[PDB]
C-alpha cells in the first residue's frame, strides 16, 4: 500500500557528499552510507576496529546477529581517497524495506582512509557499480534482490539532494516520473565496470569526440581531460593555488562558457551554476570552480554531482544503460 518501489531519503552534506541510511544484521544495526556508483562493494566498520576513526562512527556486532554467518576471508578495499582492510562477512542486509543475506566486507582497519573518514560523517559506503569491478566477485545488491525476486526491474535511480533547497531519494525497482521532465533519454554503456558512457563535448570552441564519461555519485566534482582544462581557463578571470585551492573567480565572470555534452540521442549542458562552488562570504561574488583536472588512459570525462545534480539519472542492470532527464527543480 504505497510506491511500489523502494525509496531511500538522501540528505546532502556540505554538498560534497549526500548520504543514505540501511541496516546489517538481523536486529537492524543502523548505518550511515555514501551510496557510490563509482565502487561495487559494502563495507561497514567493525567493533574490532580499532582505530581511532572508527571511535566516532557506528559499529557492526556480529555476535548480536542471529544470522551472522562467518566468512573471514581478508580483503583490502581501495579508492582514489584510501584504503580500508577487514575480512568479508555475510549477515542480512537491509536497504529500506528490502532485507536480504548479502556479503560485505567487515572494516577493522581505516589508518589507511584518514583524514578522508574522520573529516567526514558516514560510516560506510554501500557500492553500486558492477560486479567485474568489485573484490571477491559480489553480484550488486539490486541485481541480487532481483534474483530473489524481491523487485522487478534491476535498476535504481538518483534525484540527488540539492543544498539548501530539498533532499533527494535513491529509488530501487523503477522510475517514477515525479523526479523529472522534459524526455528521458538512455545511454548504452561502453564498458561492463562503471557507468561508462559515451559523449561528444562542447565548451567554447573546444571539442572531443567520443569521450568516455563515467557516471559517479561519489565524486563531488566534474573530472575533465588536464589540456582540456587550461584551454578552457585562458583569460577567464582565474587564479592558481588559492587559500584554499584551486581554481576561483568572481561567480559573476560572464566568461564562463557551458559545457555541451551531445549524444545520437541527447543533448545535455551544464551550465556555469551548476559547476561554481560559492565563496563569496571570501569575496563578494567569489567562486570555487568545481572542475578538476584528470588523465586516464582515454579522453575521460567524470560526471559527477554537479551533473546528476541538474540531471535525474536511472542505471538500468537489465538494459546496460544510463538514463538521464531534466531534473525537477522542486518535485
Ligand atoms: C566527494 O569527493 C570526491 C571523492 C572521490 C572519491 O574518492 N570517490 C570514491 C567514493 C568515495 C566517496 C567519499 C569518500 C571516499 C570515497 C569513488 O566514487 C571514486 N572512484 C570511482 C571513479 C573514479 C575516480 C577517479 C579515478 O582515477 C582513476 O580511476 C578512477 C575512477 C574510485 O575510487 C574507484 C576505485 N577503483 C579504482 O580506481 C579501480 C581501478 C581498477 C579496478 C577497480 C577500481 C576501483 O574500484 C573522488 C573525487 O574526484 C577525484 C572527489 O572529489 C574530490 C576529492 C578527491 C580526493 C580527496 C578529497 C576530495
Amino acid at each position: 500500500l504505497g510506491s511500489s518501489n523502494d525509496n531511500i531519503e538522501l540528505v546532502d552534506f556540505q554538498n560534497i557528499m549526500f548520504y543514505g541510511d540501511a541496516e546489517v544484521g538481523d536486529n537492524q544495526q543502523p548505518f550511515t552510507f555514501i551510496l557510490d556508483t563509482g565502487s561495487a562493494n559494502l563495507w561497514v566498520p567493525s567493533v574490532k576496529c580499532t582505530t581511532a576513526g572508527c571511535l566516532t562512527k557506528h559499529l557492526y556486532d556480529s555476535s548480536k546477529s542471529r544470522t551472522y554467518e562467518k566468512d573471514g576471508t581478508k580483503v583490502e578495499m581501495n579508492y582514489v581517497s584510501g584504503t580500508v582492510s577487514g575480512f568479508f562477512s555475510k549477515d542480512l542486509v537491509t536497504v529500506g524495506n528490502l532485507s536480504l543475506p548479502y556479503k560485505f566486507i567487515e572494516v577493522i582497519d581505516t589508518n589507511g582512509f584518514e583524514p578522508t573518514y574522520t573529516a567526514s560523517t558516514f560510516d560506510g559506503i554501500l557500492g553500486l557499480g558492477w560486479k567485474d569491478l568489485s573484490i571477491g566477485s559480489v553480484d550488486p545488491i539490486v541485481v541480487e534482490l532481483k534474483n530473489q525476486n524481491k523487485i522487478e526491474n534491476a535498476l535504481f535511480t538518483f534525484y540527488l539532494p540539492v543544498h539548501d533547497k530539498h533532499t533527494g531519494f535513491l529509488t530501487i525497482g523503477g522510475i517514477e516520473e515525479r523526479f523529472y521532465e522534459g524526455p528521458l533519454t538512455y545511454e548504452k554503456l561502453n564498458h561492463d565496470l562503471y557507468w561508462q558512457i559515451t559523449l561528444d563535448a562542447h565548451v567554447g570552441n573546444i571539442m572531443l569526440e567520443k569521450a568516455n564519461c563515467i557516471v559517479d555519485s561519489g565524486t563531488s566534482a566534474i573530472t575533465v581531460p588536464t589540456d582540456f582544462l587550461n584551454k578552457m581557463l585562458q583569460n577567464l578571470d582565474v587564479i592558481k593555488v588559492p587559500f584554499l585551492p584551486f581554481y576561483v573567480t568572481l561567480c559573476n565572470n560572464s566568461k564562463l562558457p557551458t559545457f555541451e555534452f551531445t549524444s545520437e540521442n541527447g543533448k545535455y549542458t551544464l551550465e556555469p551554476e551548476y559547476y561554481l562552488q560559492h565563496i563569496e562570504d571570501v569575496g563578494p561574488g567569489l567562486c570555487m570552480l568545481n572542475i578538476i583536472g584528470l588523465d586516464f588512459p582515454v579522453p575521460t570525462f567524470i560526471l559527477g554531482d554537479p551533473f546528476m545534480r541538474k540531471y535525474f539519472t536511472v542505471f538500468d542492470y537489465d538494459n546496460h544503460s544510463v538514463g538521464i532527464a531534466l531534473a525537477k527543480k522542486n518535485l
